[PDB]
């Protein structure tokens, strides 16, 4: 007939068998399934929040740090003093604050300069101000992190609730407080759980902890997962710590049947109703007044103290959990109950003292229980990642519900045995708190960032702005008149070449003529018919040739009697062999001409290097070759550059079209200038196409005030040292060997591939365009990014691949921008020489890198738009090559070698 | 003997590397298998070379198809135009007819507008002929190239193989291209539905006469396959349930140098010399268009090596193109190929002897042979993983063929079959020779994506209902505006339905308010009860308490005395709880519905609104039946001061720190608003000095008519069938207690029209309340993939498939999104009108703003805000959200209340 079987009865539903608490853990292993998953987290109650901590503190980290812990029973400011090698060592000091009801409960600025006040204070009283220390923010509150610098506050709970908070970053409101009072600078860099904390300081000391645990005001939890389960997070090396968030558990409603009517209660009374359900049946800043709506029940129903009810007793928070506790203990808990049961009025008996007791005892240990469940399902995931038979696991814990009850640590451990008999843990209890472990956090954050300060200032050198764009363009159209002006011209860097092309297809030209297309990524032989009139026709047929680097650097000689031979081949292969035909030569290298069909070669550029072809006249050294192999006569009558049959290719059809432009291999533009112009040729009736030669702006230094040590690395150890020096920002053939010396630097400095410089990324050319282009490509993930890494031969980690990344992007977009500046001067100086105050004008373009990269085309037009406002260009890309242009201008000799 | 070798043998010695064994070929057909693997994955797609490309054609015909529809085919030898007729549910089977326009050289390689220009001239002609431009036949395109599609009636056009290359099409959409022709033409109209790939229209010919086919082959100018995937493996394409043929474009198979190994420098020459080097490299091995120039590059080499003709090579023999694949398939004629063969070649000018008609016929055999071997071993693949998806030990299966390789050689088709058996050995197989064409298959296709493009039509006609242009807005913007007046003018609070109610509040916090409130908290989603201790100092603070009180539907719709009296055991209850009972004290009231107020402390309700519908209320003061609960308890006593709308309660809140908050927003189970208003104005309370706090009752807008106009269907059974027929109309369009009840009856529609749940009405589709402010907000949330749309919808007990889970998504955000413009055009109103109010040419403010559908709606804050901007561009609208509640607020107006007094 005992009080304590009464008791039992009413309280059944609290009283949890192993079954139900088996049960338990299996929905809580759902949920953290449901949480990790890209799939189920939008809804998941269990938010499995990335932590950006990749493991225990590994002896290595050195310092001197401020440490805040804001959101357990105290708000302390912590200094955490770190040192190795030599001798043994970690000295902390630190200071409580108080933080009153206002503060806690006001407005979220007053919160952080609530914080900043006390930060001020604490270096204020050490003088440590202008020591700058990088600061580490325990703050105790689910938030949304992408990086270790950043805590988004998802939702408050426990005590505080302060508005204007939840949503934003509370470093930048920490920040701004400490902004707003001038008082110091604090360097904030890293935010961190409590959970992890705990788990740090735990794993400074035993290296197999891999949970932490607080079981305090609140109750939450953190544990070291796999990279490759955490759907939400871009890797899948080694592994990253989650906070568990499990106070939610049950937020969805689903564990009702668990809850009783006492929990629905409290709920009610609460400062977050509906939220955090699971810590509202297991955490400190509940029990007490738990039991004191049982109390309240029990005396209603003359269960307790013969039925008498006081104000006290129905008051909220008169009953605390170190009541609970003191009410617990072994020799004294029935005098402590009298005591305070008599302090509350309800003149207690001796009875009433073991009823009451008999309560708080199946209150805390349904608490104990559950978090045993919670607890278990952790420990099954970790066995199940390892995969082995058993799990030997050491738990960080904190929290002072657990430091201060008499039984609840021994019976949560008891019942976490039975319910997990495959894994064995150890507990650990932070005897001092989270400091040391934020603060060991907060040493390899700061670490990082000064890293990232670094990759960052070697990046900054390739940012171009408006005004900085603005002044090449400026530079370039200083260059084209010097290049054009007879006094200037032999100085001049960009040599504004006539090509003796005057005027766009006019419809008439008929014939079938021979072309060639050397100088670009592949030689080809070329058949062209053009058909005018009415049914207007161009019919193109060609053959690709290679030509091995020993012929292409070989003799001139070797080079053309190459040349000749698949022009012998392709005449077969057309059914063509006998008849004497007319040819253009698309010559891709600058040539000083005379007339259409005459070329002097000025310089090699690009990869070729042919002895004595410089100084000679392009069509004579063909010339010489034909008659050498004595196989059929050729007539040569033109010689072109492919931006000028570009052009001429893309005005075929498209009378607006009086630009070329080329980036591929190398990059050049070509446009139709008025004759009064072009003082180095006699006349000034019409236009001629000008040839401009614009890779070798700034080869009289005019751009070194742009160009990086990089830039001047790939020009130093370039077949031609000190020319073509804008064409090397620009092009295919550089910008990766560009971002192969930057990643040389980056991987000597230890940031990039463990440090180690390989012999793949000292191999010139390893970063061609097809692979920049897919490298930059928004239709691929870090994953593909990797992987092509791996490919190319390289040692890449998700870290370095996100890295090579934002590298190719920097030097791939300045090169857009650089030449969008460029066009930018040739459309205004047609516009402006005109008279025009709005130009509307198309460029046809052609090249590999133009064609494959997924953003250069787009950055490029939106340069020329943003810089030359009053030109509306566009721009027509030739899918057909240089061919049916070669054989357009091929038509115009003729005619004129036939007079 | 010691046998010698013979031409013959000499050859396969010298082509040794195109002969194929059974080993190498299973090595093939695996490469094969990882690549289509490859290609169905999201991790390894991007660099794919085998695109296994997805069609929307989700099943094979299943003879419902019925219907006239045209039918382009655009891309092998001859482009055709056909006209397919089929409706057996009345008689008459499918008929074809079609035709066959030339189209040159200088088309197929000249721009894409001359192209599509072609085309639109061909599908002119060919419906005058007929006499058809006038019935309004839906189109079929077989476009015989690798295209990225969306959907059905989109094809981008990926690259041109084959003999095609014409400019500015690649990247762009032929659907686009072929409308645009057609429209700068004139004649006609096409209605063009749906683009499909020669596999797949010949998968679906054949599969039209044999429901076991599930592959679509093609052997001829090019070469390709496609065949029935489960939408469980196809990661590109959101869904899976049943199956999804894919187009595995596997001409590029080998691009990437993956079949570097058995290329041989004849396929290298080739590659040099075609129309695109570098692509469809396996294509190159295989297909009709270069078999020809295969064997010639080889008879080349063979002749300057002595090897034929004794060494003579003549200009034709070296000529691009004079040795076709047509050549190729009468040499190898059983009886008439050597004599085939010496026409041939005399024809080359090469003198040919006889033995050199066998050493070319040879070679013809070798070529063709590695081309049969070849595409049974990529068949091979295909066939293993349908037999895998399967689960059996065999596989039965038909797979459609078309191609005119396939079709005119002597031997292929034969040495294909069984090369094909020999190496899937656990698979039954039929081929079935698509006869005439894939015009029957590409009308099928036409013919479901016709019937589902009018259920879609009919959708969006229901949905464009809800679609509110910018001038509609400003019109309902201009009609609150005028509603406002109305109830402001002593003489017109008639049809004024929108009754502008003064509540007595006359300005906003002025720092100076302090002490120990109760307030009580009644109308919105919880029922409670609040301790507000409010100090004043040079120290500013305010402590909140309160507790929940739940309202068991037994008194929400019972007596007033009874809900009063369960109000009133609620406040014993919290001062037990807060340990103050005893002290007489002030009371605030929140009480979130319509009542006329002679002041502060005095209230009559003038409707029951949202959910309530208690007995005796209606027509009695709120302060009094308070007043008397509190009498019948006989037990404490307090100072009831000031009854409030949630409205006003919000506003004050708000302001406690901001002093530009004029105006209160409420968005959450019902929808009101509140505003500062100048007393000249406000014509029911005498005194022109000063201000005033109105509360709007705003919800009963559109109760005189004025927006019958936008109301719907929907709408007006939402309404009929409502605790308050008739009333609070505008509210019904926006709050959370109405969204989903339009969204419901919304859905019953499309149930009962078949668009959606299988065609059936469930038990839960027809309760009220389903869809509550919280599922709506998930459902609509941004970061949500599809998978999880569907299993909420389930989880409320709808049995949804990833298709109705689409259309669910979109009827919510249509109504959703209707609801906060129209929000919005409200606001815009209010903001004007205070603007205007103070001949102010720009106006800034701030709006405090309580709800939960405010609160939790993804969408619903930010479009009303852009609403607010863009209707009243002279003000500057700044919300603010009311994290507390609006006991502060309530707190504050009793501060002022006591004072306002006990003076
Ligand atoms: N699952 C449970 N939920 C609530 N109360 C429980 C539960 N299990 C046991 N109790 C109570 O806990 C007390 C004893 O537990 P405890 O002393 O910690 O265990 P023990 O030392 O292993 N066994 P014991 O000999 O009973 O003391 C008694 O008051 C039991 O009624
Ligand atoms: N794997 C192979 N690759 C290339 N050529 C092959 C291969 N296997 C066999 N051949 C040749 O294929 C020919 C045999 O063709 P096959 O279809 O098997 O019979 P057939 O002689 O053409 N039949 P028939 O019509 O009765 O005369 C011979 O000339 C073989 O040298
Ligand atoms: O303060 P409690 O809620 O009892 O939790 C105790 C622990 O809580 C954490 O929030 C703090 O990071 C710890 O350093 C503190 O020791
Ligand atoms: O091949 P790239 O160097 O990228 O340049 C690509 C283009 O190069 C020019 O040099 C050729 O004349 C064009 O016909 C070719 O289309
Ligand atoms: O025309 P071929 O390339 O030889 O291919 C044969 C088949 O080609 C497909 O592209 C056409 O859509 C079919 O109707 C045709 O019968
Ligand atoms: O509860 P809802 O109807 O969503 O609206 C929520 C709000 O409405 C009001 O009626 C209450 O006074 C506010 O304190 C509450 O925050
Ligand atoms: O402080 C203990 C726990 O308290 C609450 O659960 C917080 O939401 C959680 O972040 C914290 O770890
Ligand atoms: O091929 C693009 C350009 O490459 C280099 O710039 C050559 O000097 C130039 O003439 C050619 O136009
Ligand atoms: O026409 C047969 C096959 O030819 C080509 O390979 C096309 O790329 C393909 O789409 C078509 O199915
Ligand atoms: O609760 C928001 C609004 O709900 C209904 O519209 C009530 O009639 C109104 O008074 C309240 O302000
Ligand atoms: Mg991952
Ligand atoms: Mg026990
Ligand atoms: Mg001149
Ligand atoms: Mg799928
Ligand atoms: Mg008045």
């Amino acid at each position: 007939d005992d009080q304590v079987k009464k008791i039992d009865k009413y309280l059944y539903a609290m009283r949890l068998s192993d079954e139900t608490l088996i049960d338990i853990m299996t929905r809580f292993r759902k949920e953290m399934k449901n949480g990790l998953s890209r799939d189920f987290n939008p809804t998941a109650t269990v938010k499995m929040l990335p932590t950006f901590v990749r493991s225990i503190p590994d002896g290595s980290e050195k310092g001197d740090f401020i440490a805040l812990d804001l959101g357990g029973s105290s708000f302390r400011i912590l200094r955490v003093q770190v040192n190795h090698e030599k001798n043994q060592n970690v000295h902390m000091e630190s200071e409580v604050y108080d933080t009153p009801e206002n503060i806690v409960h006001g407005s979220g600025s007053q919160l952080f300069d609530h914080v900043a006040e006390c930060l001020g204070d604490f270096m204020e009283k050490r003088k440590i101000k202008d020591k700058k220390l990088p600061v580490g923010f325990t703050f105790s509150f689910p938030c949304q992190q992408s990086k270790i610098d950043e805590a988004i506050l998802i939702t408050w709970t426990k005590r505080f609730k302060a508005s204007g908070v939840e949503g934003a970053d509370v470093v930048k409101l920490l920040n701004k407080a400490i902004k707003k009072r001038g008082d110091y600078d604090a360097n904030i860099v890293a935010v961190v759980n409590d959970t992890v904390g705990t788990m740090m300081t735990c794993g400074y000391d035993d290296q197999h902890c891999e949970v932490g645990l607080i079981i305090g005001t609140g109750t939450n939890a953190c544990y070291m997962e796999e990279l490759r389960h955490i759907d939400l997070v871009e890797g899948d090396e080694g592994r990253m710590c989650i906070n568990t968030e499990w106070g939610a558990f049950g937020d969805d409603g689903s564990l009702e049947d668990i809850r009783t009517e006492f929990d629905r209660e409290i709920d009610r009374g609460s400062l977050n109703p509906g939220k955090q359900l699971f810590e509202k049946m297991v955490s400190g800043m509940y029990l007490g007044e738990l039991v004191r709506l049982i109390l309240v029940k029990m005396a209603k129903e003359g269960l307790l103290f013969e039925g008498r009810i006081t104000p006290e007793l129905l008051t909220r928070g008169k009953f605390n959990t170190s009541d609970v506790s003191a009410i617990e203990k072994n020799k004294e808990g029935l005098h402590n109950a009298k005591e305070i049961l008599t302090r509350l009025g309800v003149e207690p008996s001796d009875d009433d003292c073991v009823s009451v007791q008999h309560v708080c005892t199946i209150v805390s240990f349904r608490s104990a229980n559950l978090v045993a469940a919670t607890l278990g399902a952790i420990l099954n995931r970790l066995r199940d990642n390892k995969g082995t038979p058993r799990l030997r696991t050491t738990v960080g814990v904190d929290g002072s519900l657990y430091k201060t009850h008499p039984q609840y640590s021994r019976r949560f451990h008891k019942t976490l045995r039975r319910l997990v008999p495959d894994s064995d843990v150890r507990f650990l209890l932070s005897e001092s708190g989270s400091g040391k472990g934020a603060a060991m956090v907060t040493a390899v954050a700061y670490r990082l960032a000064e890293q990232h300060r670094q990759i960052e200032e070697t990046l900054a050198h390739f940012h171009l702005t408006k005004d900085m764009l603005l002044e090449v363009k400026k530079r370039m159209r200083a260059e084209m008149e010097l290049g054009l002006r007879k006094q200037t011209h032999n100085n001049a860097v960009v040599k504004m070449l006539p090509s003796f092309v005057r005027r766009t297809p006019d419809g008439t030209e008929n014939g079938d003529f021979l072309a060639l297309d050397l100088g670009g990524t592949n030689f080809r032989v070329l058949l062209v018919k053009i058909r005018s009139g009415k049914k207007r026709t161009v019919e193109m047929h060609n053959k690709i040739y290679a030509i091995p680097i020993e012929i292409m650097q070989g003799t001139g000689e070797e080079l053309f009697d190459h040349i000749v031979s698949c022009i012998s081949d392709f005449l077969d292969y057309m059914g063509i062999k006998g008849p004497r035909m007319p040819l253009g030569f698309t010559f891709s290298f600058p040539c000083q001409q005379t007339s259409l069909d005459a070329g002097i070669l000025i310089t090699w550029t690009k990869g070729f290097k042919a002895t004595d072809c410089v100084g000679h006249d392009v069509v004579t050294l063909l010339r010489d070759a034909i008659k050498r192999r004595e196989e059929f006569d050729l007539d040569v009558v033109a010689v072109v550059n492919d931006t000028v049959g570009t052009m001429m290719t893309c005005a075929y059809e498209e009378p607006t079209c009086e630009v070329g432009l080329i980036v591929g291999t190398g990059s050049n533009a070509c446009y139709m200038e008025e004759m009064k112009n072009v003082e180095m040729v006699e006349g000034d009736q019409g236009q001629m196409c000008i040839n401009m030669e614009w890779g070798a702006f700034g080869d009289n230094g005019c751009l070194d005030d742009i160009r990086t040590h990089y830039d001047r690395l790939v020009n130093e150890y370039s077949l031609n040292a000190g020319k073509q020096r804008y064409e090397k920002m620009i092009s295919g053939m550089y910008l990766g060997e560009i971002v192969r010396n930057i990643l040389i630097d980056f991987t000597k400095k230890g940031f990039l591939f463990r440090g180690q410089i390989s012999e793949t990324l000292k191999t010139r050319g390893i970063f061609e365009t097809k692979f920049l282009s897919q490298i930059e490509s928004d239709r691929l993930a870090l994953l593909q990014v990797r992987a092509i890494l791996q490919q190319l031969g390289l040692n890449s980690t998700c870290d370095d691949s996100i890295l090579v990344k934002t590298v190719c992007g920097v030097v791939s977009r300045r090169a857009a921008q650089l030449c969008g500046a460029g066009m930018a001067a040739v459309v205004d100086k047609i516009r402006e020489n005109r008279g025009l105050d709005r130009l509307n004008v198309t460029v046809g373009v052609d090249g590999t890198l133009y064609k494959l990269h997924p953003h250069f085309s787009r950055i490029m037009h939106q340069t020329v738009k943003e810089l030359s406002p009053k030109c509306n260009v566009s721009f027509l890309l030739s899918e057909d090559g240089s061919g049916k242009g070669a054989a357009l201008i091929t038509a115009v000799g003729v005619r004129l070698r036939t007079e």
